[PDB]
Formats: structure tokens, C-alpha cells, sequence
RNA sequence: CAGCCACCCGAGAUUGAGCAAUAACAGGUCUGUGAUGCCCUUAGAUGUCCGGGGCUGCACGCGCGCUACACUGACUGGCUC
């Protein structure tokens, strides 16, 4: 194993390259299901549980993933899927490590899922005052309470919407994500090819997540994205609570998760923003009674823009892409070697490491 | 503990008044009284009636108010409590 790149989130702070046209687009695919405003419209005094619904999982790699790997080849040298930027996009805000692996074969640059200590799952409460405990087997302990956030995002994204009814099939299938049988089970995920410039032969076929599809007032397609946090135990990392103040005092909500969740939420915008939807829907999902995990009930949903709510995380895409465009010179002079990008956990600074071998 | 804050259900989770202590004030009223002490006046009456005048007088200084200075308006018509 090799060193090759180290910087620190203070240079990342101060980069920047805005360098962003009008984004076009390659191919889209997936078939989208429509929504119900009754299930949306559930608010706090009128409680609605969470049951379980089947998550028929559709992560993968780009090379791995045919569709991709019938377009990556062709055109274009710079590629990222859906979900993966965003690593580079929260450098200043995560205090944790993630692991990705970017390899330099070639000319290409194709972003891929690689795991080293660390995984893609979703992180809870990392970056917060006065920070939660997480000893051993805790009802609070990380894995735990990731997966029991990972829980509440697979199910209630496939709780929201009127999954049951008979589904709009776009005109291109998504080939190989969930495809080969026909279980039933595939949700409305779609994804798009769209391609974007940023600099050097940075055109990115990039992927894109559509959690849905909301019918407009006076009727049309609008893409939506489902998404949803969780409470747990108010008097950790000062929160508030949410059964006593969502009706009226939503905004110290959204509040105290962007200072309590700065990482995940970024995470979460960065999605939103790329994918180029209408509607972010975030729900507002709280356990039954305190210290009391697999129970849950869904305290309503909330509309905003993506990009509006992309300027209330006070995050700037400017310097967003380019400490991805100086992330990707940082990985311009290196070589065939794949690129394990694992980044130091106890003190926040980015980093990455050769692959000896192409060590996986 | 007396209580306080929020919320649910509720027509309503502080409706508004009347009455209102012990002590006082040289507070106002003898111009409310066939309530009243004392003093004054009592036939050219300060009783009472009639006629006329005045309270309203006008260089000025205050107090309670009404109408305004406009177009978020005035005028004309219509319609509705
Ligand atoms: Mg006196
Ligand atoms: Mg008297
Ligand atoms: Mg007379
Ligand atoms: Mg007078
Ligand atoms: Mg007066
Ligand atoms: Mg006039």
C-alpha cells in the first residue's frame, strides 16, 4: 500500500472553480409511480405508523452496471455515479471517513464503491455538540442506529407513494438494475444519464436518483425525491421535540438537524441537486416512546426546492465542484493504480492510497 | 408543596361590571330637600310676582372637544346589512 494524496478540509475550504453549463443529457430510464397527498398531508396529532416494505437493493458500480458500461467506453473519461460526488462535495462538513475508489486507468476516471473501515451507509448525528456516546451494544450505538436509519429510508421512501397502483413506465428500462426477473418488488428508482462540463474532458456521465413522481395540481410529470430522518432520546446533542413543536415550529426542527446533521444532509443535497428534480420531500419519522428502537411513526413530510434548500444548508456548489475539479487534479498525476480515497477519522482530513495490486 | 408553562378534548382553559374593610381629609355640597344650628333680612323686604336686560359681552392666556389638511380621497348614482 502506497501514500499518494493527503490535503486537509482548510485547502478545500478555499477551493473553488465555477465551471457549470446547463446540463444536458444521454439517457433516462426507469419506470416512476405516482404519490398520495393523504399520506403526505399527515401532520402531528394525527399519527400514522411505519410499516415494512421490501427495498429490492440497486447499488452498484458503474462498470458492473450494463447500462453504464455500454456508454462509459464510448464517449466521455470522467465518470460519477449517483450519490459519490458528494464525498468530495462535504469534505469541510463530515468530521468522519468514507472510502470510495477512483481509478486512473487511462485517461478514465471513473468513480467505484470500494470499502476500507468504513461504509456507504448513512451516518447519524456525526457532526454535532456535544456528540452521542455509541458504547458497545448501545440502543444509540453506530451500527445500530445507522441501520435502523437505513430502515426507516428504505421503508417509508416505498411507504409515501401509491406504490400499489399501476406504475408509468418511462420508454427505456433500466437494464440489469433489478431486471434480469421480474419480482415484482422493483420500486419506482429511476435513474438518468446526463453529462455536464467542468473542465478537462470532465464531461461526467453521471448517474441520477428519482424516488418518485408527484402529479401536479393541474396535472403533469414532476419528479420528487423521498427521504427521511429520525429521531431518537431529545436530551442527546440538545435536540428538541418533534411531537410537541413539528405543527408550529418546524423551522427550530430543520434547524437543529442542519447544526445536529451537516454531513448527511449534504450528502442528501448534493443528490437532489444533480438529479435535477422538482420536489425534495423530507419526513419527519419519530420512535413511539423514547428509548424504545424497531417502532416507529411518520410525523408528516415537507416540500422545498433543491436548490433553495441547497442555499439554506449555507452550502456553495461553487466550491462544491471545484474541490471536486481540484480533488481530480489532486488524482491527475497518479497512474493505472486504482485509488482507495480513505480519509482520516479521528481528525477530518481528506486522504487516499494507491492500491498495491489492485487491492479491492 | 402551593403553583407556573405547553398541548388534547372542548362553546368556553383570564368576558365585562356591581358591591366593596379599619382609619381618615377642616375635600365638595347650606344653590337637591317641609335635613339643619347660629347669624342676617322681613313691607321702600335678601319673601314673591310682573316687564325689560344679563349669564353669550372682547386687545388676550388655558382646558375638554368637533371638522379638517385630501387620491387608503371628494362628488354623483347604484347595491346591500
Ligand atoms: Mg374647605
Ligand atoms: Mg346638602
Ligand atoms: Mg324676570
Ligand atoms: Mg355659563
Ligand atoms: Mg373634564
Ligand atoms: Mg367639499
Amino acid at each position: 500500500w502506497e501514500v499518494k494524496e493527503e490535503m486537509d478540509f482548510p485547502q478545500l475550504m478555499k477551493m473553488r472553480y465555477l465551471e457549470v453549463s446547463e446540463p444536458q443529457d444521454i439517457e433516462c430510464c426507469g419506470a416512476l409511480e405516482y404519490y398520495d397527498k393523504a399520506f403526505d398531508r399527515i401532520t402531528t396529532r394525527s399519527e400514522k405508523p411505519l410499516r415494512s416494505i421490501k427495498r429490492i437493493f440497486h447499488t452498484v458500480t458503474t462498470t458492473d452496471d450494463p447500462v453504464i458500461r455500454k456508454l462509459a467506453k464510448t464517449q466521455g473519461n470522467v465518470f460519477a455515479t449517483d450519490a459519490i460526488l458528494a464525498t468530495l462535495m462535504s469534505c469541510t462538513r463530515s468530521v468522519y471517513s468514507w472510502d470510495i475508489v477512483v481509478q486512473r486507468v487511462g485517461s478514465k476516471l471513473f468513480f467505484d464503491k470500494r470499502d476500507n473501515s468504513d461504509f456507504d451507509l448513512l451516518t447519524v448525528s456525526e457532526t454535532a455538540n456535544e456528540p452521542p456516546q455509541d458504547e458497545g451494544n448501545s440502543f444509540n450505538s453506530p451500527r445500530n442506529l445507522a441501520m435502523e436509519a437505513t430502515y426507516i429510508n428504505h421503508n417509508f421512501s416505498q411507504q409515501c407513494l401509491r406504490m400499489g397502483k399501476e406504475r408509468y413506465n418511462f420508454p427505456n428500462p433500466n437494464p440489469f438494475v433489478e431486471d434480469d426477473m421480474d419480482k415484482n418488488e422493483i420500486a419506482s428508482v429511476a435513474y438518468r444519464y446526463r453529462r455536464w462540463k467542468l473542465g478537462d474532458d470532465i464531461d461526467l456521465i453521471v448517474r441520477c436518483e428519482h424516488d418518485g413522481v408527484m402529479t401536479g395540481a393541474n396535472g403533469e410529470v414532476s419528479f420528487i425525491n423521498i427521504k427521511t430522518l429520525n429521531e431518537w432520546d431529545s436530551r442527546h446533542c440538545n435536540g428538541v421535540d418533534w411531537r410537541q413543536k413539528l405543527d408550529s415550529q418546524r423551522g427550530a426542527v430543520i434547524a437543529t438537524e442542519l447544526k445536529n446533521n451537516s454531513y448527511k444532509l449534504a450528502r442528501w443535497t448534493c443528490c437532489a441537486l444533480l438529479a435535477g428534480s422538482e420536489y425534495l420531500k423530507l419526513g419527519y419519522v419519530s420512535r413511539y416512546h423514547v428509548k424504545d428502537s424497531s417502532r416507529h411513526v411518520i410525523l408528516g413530510t415537507q416540500q422545498f426546492k433543491p436548490n433553495e434548500f441547497a442555499s439554506q444548508i449555507n452550502l456553495s456548489v461553487e466550491n462544491a465542484w471545484g474541490i471536486l475539479r481540484c480533488v481530480i487534479d489532486i488524482c491527475m498525476k497518479l497512474e493505472e493504480g486504482k485509488y482507495l480515497i480513505l480519509k482520516d477519522p479521528n481528525k477530518q482530513v481528506i486522504r487516499v492510497y494507491s492500491l498495491p495490486d489492485g487491492t479491492f
